[PDB]
């Protein structure tokens, strides 16, 4: 039960006038495409804290990536959700190694010491602690706002360096002895790994299907070309997501710049 929004001043949608005329803004199967301009987030905003909605973020690091966690958790608390209930999860191979950051109030941070298995030992806590999982790789860093706009049953992000590419150039897995297999003529988008998500129940089953995928493959001692990207680019062909991220979302000014078409840098790669 949705209880009703306040009243709210804000400019007439125009039925006329597009939001944005220079990107797809919503995919074949009705799930919109997250671009700046295409959303107003003080509505969303009152949307999702009218429900008490709780968003899980995990990140693993390992080994040397635990170098990257002060960063990356400092710039989530400046720009990551803000507002709304956080719990991070941080799984590591050294605990000691985990930065003491400063949490904004509502926002929480769990140390779980050891991905697509992992994500679905966890599966009773994130149904009992989150609403959402958001899963990301750490070697990033938050830049502008990234919130409720995201949220839905399942999403998955734009690969930045493939956007503008045709289905033939993505770099899925091509070999038909794998369960990742994509063939040339099918693909609607080519996801990227590092920034994935939606409700529990959808990460649970799109981290379970995956992990399942993989384990075949290796039963068949074949190794999908890019690994996690391909079985999720797979699952994401075949369980079309509610959602879809633009590059806004993941992106790398040092290998791509800053082009036109995106109106704000999110969450991109730390040199």
């Amino acid at each position: 039960f949705m209880v009703s929004l306040p009243r709210m001043v804000y400019p007439q949608p125009k039925v006329l006038t597009p939001c944005r005329k220079d990107v797809l803004v919503v995919t074949p199967w009705l799930a919109p495409i997250v671009w700046e301009g295409t959303f107003n987030i003080d509505i969303l905003n009152e949307q999702f804290r009218l429900q008490n909605t709780t968003i899980g973020l995990t990140v693993f690091a390992i080994k040397k990536y635990v170098a990257f966690l002060k960063l990356f958790l400092e710039t989530a608390e400046k720009h990551f959700m803000v507002g709304h209930r956080v719990h991070y999860y941080v799984f590591t191979d050294q605990p000691a190694a985990v930065p003491r950051v400063t949490l904004g109030t509502g926002r929480q941070l769990s140390v779980l010491e050891v991905r697509m298995e992992m994500i679905s030992f966890c599966e009773r806590r994130f149904l009992s602690e989150v609403d959402y999982l958001v899963c990301v790789d750490v070697d990033m860093e938050f830049r502008d706002h990234v919130g409720v706009e995201i949220l839905t049953p399942l999403f998955g992000t734009l690969h930045p360096s493939f956007y503008g590419s045709s289905r033939e150039a993505f770099t899925y897995e091509r070999r038909p002895q794998s369960q990742a297999y994509i063939p040339k003529d099918e693909g609607d988008f080519y996801y990227m790994g590092a920034f994935f998500g939606g409700s529990v129940q959808e990460v649970q089953r799109l981290t379970r299907a995956c992990h399942q995928a993989m384990m075949v493959d290796q039963a068949n001692g074949i190794e999908a070309v890019w690994h996690d990207c391909s079985h999720l680019n797979k699952y994401l062909l075949r369980h079309k997501p509610t959602k879809v991220l633009s590059p806004e979302y993941l992106w790398d000014q040092q290998l791509l710049g800053w082009p036109a078409v995106l109106r704000k840098l999110r969450f991109t790669a730390v040199p």
